[PDB]
């Protein structure tokens, strides 16, 4: 609340050009389906996505926002001359009273690793309560991807200590083992921007989330995930796995893949305890599950099961 | 709590990342290498205490400068890595890594010199200075050498171009996305400037609105500097603005000066925005909102660096300032 009552989080979101342009186009390209229709904007923030919906031809937009920024959104709507058809309503979408069920829901709800501190549950609540049967969901689905990685930045950080002798005339190569323990031997999910160079095998879709589904909400508690299998491109040190997501609008995709333009979500990196050598065509299989943490269900936990080539299957249990 | 804070600092400095950042700070690490090796005449055949030796690199520089013995005292678990580094370089007969706080370590004799990289953000946020002064009183010989010997504090008024971009962001949305959000400028200003937090951020020379002013100096050898720290380190300043600009506040930074070399041109490690960047950046003190100023507008005031009442190591800065003929104002900041 203090967070989304403050400008910084909203500036960061809008300044994510990939994100904001993708939502903009995802809405404006659905003009045929929004023309003369009503929309609920779940967690409307500053109101910018609600105004795109108006530009796409919506006859009415209900912009519901729980934090104090709703005051700024009301100002923005007025300043843009849309108070006749964009209505900012304060408070949680779970208690808000709309005058009618709506033809469409728009929302930007995704967190790091898709589900860390996300507002998905509020979007599903609004879907059940306020979306007419078969209504438009913008976006309508989320797809989760995994790929094994060789992280170039990690390699640079591990190899830093062997370059001190050249910078300052003091040998510190012995610190590589320690650096590896510190940077890989923890059980934290690391949020970091990867490059396409870092991807060691074809990315694998391992789960899908269909936001229209009644029951998705209770499904999340047991975990979202599934198996994967891939074959490595070439020789490299395997450092672990990257997890990322995309969301799909009814007909456009907003991707957070390392192979696509960077976004503020970056990727979620799952490091093994130490590098593992892989060669071309090394087979890697496993399972990834996104789970709520025991102490706080907003906090993301990822359980990783993996098998590299012939080696024994191993597991690592990560938390944000 | 103080126990929780001590544990967090221990875990931080037992981990690689903070040491990677410090050694990768070439401005910092080169300045200490040069300031030490420049003092070879004073260190040849002498004993050195390195307060908070980390991975040991500065203790090794002292050995390379000709010291006969270096005691490298390090409180966090990184002392084990320092031991390995010293052994790797063939120096463990001269450089002795000793675990624990310098306040309770035992050395076989008072030493000829102390070396330490103790500085925090805004100089005194979470710094090791109290530990260096403790070591000086307890282990430094009379007339011994302190490297660096002093710290100096500087201030300059700023028009922060990054801040202006953040404040103007909302007026720019319409050109990119077709939605007018100009009405959020006031909100953005209250959020970004109306707080009382010290902001640590890199500034550029272009952000500097008047000649920087030195407002305090700390001479590490002064037995009595400890009392000055609780009462507040600071001083007064006056500058004249270069040109028209929105005044956003003040930037505070430091330098440390090493003994030896040219008596009139000592070696200095600076964190000024006018000089190459360091990991310490600068400490920015924003006014509640921008103040228009003109060429030759006078700005004067007083800046005091203080301990936070509930954490002596959390930096508090008291700013008293007067812009032109405006009434004098005050703002109290904390890290
Ligand atoms: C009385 O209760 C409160 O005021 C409240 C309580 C919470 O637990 C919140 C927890 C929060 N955390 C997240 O949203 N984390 C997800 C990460 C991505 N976030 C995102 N892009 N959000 C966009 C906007 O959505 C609003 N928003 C969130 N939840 C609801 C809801 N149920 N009804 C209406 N608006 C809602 C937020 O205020 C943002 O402007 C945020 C706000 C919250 C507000
Ligand atoms: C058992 O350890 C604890 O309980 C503990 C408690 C603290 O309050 C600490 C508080 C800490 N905060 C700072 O270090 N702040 C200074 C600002 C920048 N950091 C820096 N340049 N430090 C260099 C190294 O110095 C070591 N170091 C710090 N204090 C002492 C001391 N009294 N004796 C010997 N070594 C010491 C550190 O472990 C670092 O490697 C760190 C560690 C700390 C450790």
């Amino acid at each position: 609340y203090e967070c989304y009552s403050d400008v910084s989080v909203h500036e960061e979101m809008i300044a994510d050009q990939v994100r904001t342009e993708a939502y903009r186009l995802g809405i404006l390209k659905n003009w045929a389906a929004l023309r003369g229709k009503t929309v609920l904007d779940v967690g409307a923030g500053t109101g910018i996505l609600s105004i795109f919906c108006a530009q796409a031809g919506a006859r009415r937009v209900y912009a519901v926002e729980a934090s104090a920024i709703w005051q700024q959104a009301r100002e923005v709507v007025r300043l843009n001359g849309l108070e006749d058809r964009v209505h900012v309503l304060p408070g949680p979408v779970e208690t808000v009273e709309l005058p009618e069920r709506v033809d469409a829901i728009v929302s930007e709800w995704m967190g790091y690793g898709l589900l860390h501190e996300s507002m998905l549950s509020s979007v599903l609540h609004a879907r059940t309560k306020w979306l007419k049967e078969g209504g438009l969901l913008l976006p309508a689905s989320a797809e989760l991807f995994v790929a094994p990685i060789s992280d170039q930045m990690l390699e640079w950080r591990l190899g830093f200590w062997s370059q001190v002798k050249q910078h300052y005339g003091v040998d510190m190569s012995c610190m590589e083992s320690f650096a590896t323990r510190c940077l890989m031997g923890h059980s934290e999910i690391v949020v970091q921007d990867l490059s396409g160079e870092d991807v060691l095998a074809r990315p694998q879709r391992f789960a899908q989330l269909e936001l229209a589904r009644a029951g998705l909400e209770q499904e999340l508690e047991a975990g979202v995930g599934g198996r994967f299998r891939c074959s490595c491109y070439g020789s490299a040190p395997l450092h672990g796995f990257a997890v990322w997501f995309q969301v799909t609008f009814p007909g456009l995709v907003l991707s957070t893949s390392p192979l696509h333009p960077a976004t503020h979500w970056k990727q979620a990196l799952l490091y093994l305890n130490e590098p593992v050598p892989v060669e071309q065509d090394t087979d890697i299989s496993g399972e990834i599950t996104l789970l709520p943490s025991p102490d706080n269900p907003r906090r993301l936990r990822i359980l990783l099961r993996y098998k590299v080539g012939d080696h024994e299957e191993k597991t690592k249990d990560f938390a944000m």
